[PDB]
């Protein structure tokens, strides 16, 4: 089923994105917590 | 060619192992930072 694999490709985009909103996330509300007080 | 896939798939599973690296690591990383004084 080449199915399974259009999905391997599709998720494997959205994951790229996520380890980056992960990082910027994390790195974004962690920055605040600084000024945060 | 199959190989492509192959990658596709290998690099999903490295990648969800990332997700959980970036979040854990800026959480250890982060945590410490308060610690940190």
């Amino acid at each position: 089923e080449k199915t399974n694999l259009e999905i391997i490709i599709l998720v494997e985009t959205a994951v790229i994105a996520m380890e980056f909103w992960l990082l910027l996330v994390i790195i974004l509300r962690t920055v605040k917590r600084a000024n945060g007080g």
